[PDB]
């Protein structure tokens, strides 16, 4: 298997394109209120699904929910794209502010992968322009994530790298 | 500063093309009988330095010397090249056998930083076909260092980060 270790006390953040299987893999390995992601958030602000208008509004809920269960000593997972710098610094800056290690999980995988799986999904879908945008993203993001304050940085390359993934909490 | 983190026990494996300052950055973070380097094994086969004609014995020694000190419990830092995936693997199969965590350290700077410090080296120097060889090594590695075995992996993509490197050991 691939073992990934972690603190027990950690801010986990998941790094992939939509339809990279990011909430699948958060559903495997950790407990559900251990995860909070960005479309929960959204759906505190909002009972429909298209309102771009929230979305802002929802990160800051995100940061916020974040924020106090690292304050309390509560490993959180955070559920959401993050394949930008600008999404990827306040997560880092809380982490640090409570003594948190901050850690890396990313959906390095092809984009075709990620297309193929939005094309059959019953929950929501996204248009193919925005897969295409976040992989770019994510192959841009690999190489400066530990300059940026991560202090583990696990890169996974293809869907039986994270099958294989089991978590080892020292 | 860039915290890198490693366990009490564990084996750190430096991996970088010759003039990459491997042996510079260990003496600088770590005590001399936690480091054992290739040259210094090298050292006990012969007199000629950096004697290319006992390299394979001189690796046997290193491996049986880094073995001997995970078994007594003692960190312990690789000082090689380690850029071919054959030097790597024995490493982390020792590593395992003791029950020590492989980590890796990755200087991942740019040829022509290599080639000008080993243009003014004082100790001993190589071809430069050696030093565009490793780093053509060393970026064909990268990639695949989790996957072979390494529960931690740190890649320092400057001599600012190499330089910035602060070890926390946590037991
Ligand atoms: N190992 C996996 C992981 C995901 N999927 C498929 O991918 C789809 C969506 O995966 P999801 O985990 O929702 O991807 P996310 O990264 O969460 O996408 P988003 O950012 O849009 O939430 C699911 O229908 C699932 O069938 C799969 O077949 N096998
Ligand atoms: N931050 C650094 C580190 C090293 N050096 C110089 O670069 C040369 C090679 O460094 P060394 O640690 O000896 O490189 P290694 O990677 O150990 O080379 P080898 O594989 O040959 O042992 C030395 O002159 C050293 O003074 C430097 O100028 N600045
Ligand atoms: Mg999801
Ligand atoms: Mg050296």
């Amino acid at each position: 298997s691939m073992k990934l270790t972690i603190p027990e006390l950690s801010l986990v953040v998941l790094i992939g394109s939509s339809g990279s299987g990011k909430s699948t893999f958060a559903k495997k390995h950790f407990k559900p209120t251990e995860v909070i992601s960005s479309d929960f958030c959204r759906g505190l602000m909002s009972d429909d699904e298209n309102d771009q208008t929230v979305t802002g509004a929802a990160f800051d809920v995100l940061h916020y929910i974040v924020s106090k269960r690292l304050q309390l000593g509560k490993l959180t997972v955070v559920d959401a794209t993050n394949v930008q710098e600008s999404a990827r610094k306040p997560l880092i800056e809380i982490a640090k502010d409570y003594h948190c290690f901050p850690v890396a999980v990313v959906f390095n995988l092809p984009e075709k992968v990620c297309q193929e799986r939005n094309k059959n999904r019953t929950d929501r879908q996204v248009e193919e322009y925005v897969i295409r945008k976040h992989t770019q993203q994510m192959k841009k993001s690999i190489k400066g994530l530990q300059r940026e304050g991560f202090r583990y940085v696990y890169i996974l390359n293809s869907p039986e790298e994270v099958e294989e993934v089991v978590f080892e909490r020292q």
